[PDB]
């Protein structure tokens, strides 16, 4: 599998496990401010990764959006993923809204926006 970290540079860090790519987001969020990750999910699931590197995937984003806000404070860290197409970013705000992207510079700057806003975004990029 590969699994991708995006920081608030838009700088894409890719990994072949998920537990080392989780921690790097942790990190890169503690100390530069954000951070997202990006994992394969099949088709019709969301997945979210906490800060111990595990997943929860779910068919329906409110509920991975509760869960998320759950796992944000308990784990320390939580990312929500979807599927993405090719040369597309899709925005997750912390109330389920997607917004979809085709710069992931002009994605992260919104997932920015958005955290400050409504306290929780991720970017997903294509696996």
């Amino acid at each position: 599998s590969k699994y991708v970290v995006i920081d608030g540079e838009g700088n894409e860090y890719e990994f072949t496990d998920l537990k080392e790519a989780a921690a790097k987001a942790k990190e890169l969020k503690k100390k530069y401010g954000f951070a997202s990750i990006s994992v394969p999910v099949e088709p019709d699931e969301v997945a979210v990764v906490d800060g111990k590197g595990n997943e929860h995937t779910f068919t329906d984003i409110k509920k991975a959006v509760e869960k998320a806000k759950e796992l944000a404070k308990e784990t320390g860290f939580a990312s929500i993923s979807v599927p993405v197409e090719p040369d597309e970013y899709l925005v997750i705000d912390g109330k389920g809204n997607e917004h979809k992207f085709t710069d992931l510079k002009e994605a992260v700057a919104k997932a920015k926006e958005l955290k400050k806003k409504y306290g929780f975004a991720s970017v997903s990029v294509p696996v």
